[PDB]
This record gives C-alpha cells, structure tokens and sequence, in this order.
C-alpha cells in the first residue's frame, strides 16, 4: 500500500486492521477516499471487486505486513 499506492503506514494498518476485524465497506472506503489520491488509486485498482473482498484477499495472498508495505 505504501510502495505502489502513497498511502501512508498508520492508515494502511488502520485499513487493514478493519478489515480482519469485519468491519463495514463504508468504513474503509471512507477512510480511502479520505486519505486522498492513493486511497482513491487503491479503489480503482479493486475494479468492480468489493474493496473488503479485494484487500483479504490481498492479505491471504501476501500477508498483512507485506500489504501494508505494497
């Protein structure tokens, strides 16, 4: 989240941490949308995919500490 999207450590963790605690769409995609261009990049990249859905994922795929680091 860092490398390919700005998106800075503290958010990313938050983002992700509400994530693995089932946390609502709104919640995260207000979060995103909020912390600007890299948040707004972040949404796009996830297509038509629930943004909750995209970013497990992305954690079953790399684990969360390289998530936030991507």
């Amino acid at each position: 989240m860092a490398k390919e999207f700005g998106i800075p450590a503290a958010v990313a963790g938050t983002v992700l941490n509400v994530v693995e605690a089932g946390g609502w769409v709104t919640t995260i995609v207000s979060i995103l949308t909020a912390v600007g261009s890299g948040g707004l990049s972040l949404l796009a990249a996830a297509g038509r995919e629930s943004i909750k859905a995209y970013l497990k994922k992305e954690i079953k795929k790399k684990g969360k500490r390289a998530v936030i680091a991507w």
